[PDB]
């Protein structure tokens, strides 16, 4: 299904900046990470979009 | 349900920080959602608390 | 289980980090637990190390 190939995709870009020591960009993608888990795909744009605008 | 109605109600105002681009607030009930929804309330008012005597 | 084990064991350091309002290290466990719950104890590990390595 599509949620579970999200979910692929965030895990792949979250644990790369881990191990950047980028505590503001992983501490960001477990949020979204749940977001789109649980089902509140509109909040995880919200919070991502803020992010993306920023940097 | 006793905690559906929870979830929801943190919901409402969850989305109502997270426009007004308060990163420590939509944050912080980040944390207060999931610890309701996993049946640790105890550390949820430990965790809120302290928010709200602060603000 | 061998997870439900690893699961108290976040509880009680947890809480323990809590009463000293250490919102550094309390919100490091929030995730880790998170990790832990789900299955990736991959991330876990290097999320907790960096912990470690400095304090
Ligand atoms: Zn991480
Ligand atoms: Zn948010
Ligand atoms: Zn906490």
């Amino acid at each position: 299904n599509e949620r579970e190939a999200l979910l692929r995709a965030i895990d792949i870009v979250r644990d790369k900046y881990s191990e950047k020591g980028d505590e503001e960009t992983d501490t960001l993608l477990h949020r979204v990470r749940l977001d789109v888990r649980e089902g509140n795909l509109e909040h995880a744009v919200e919070d991502l979009k803020k992010l993306v605008e920023k940097r």
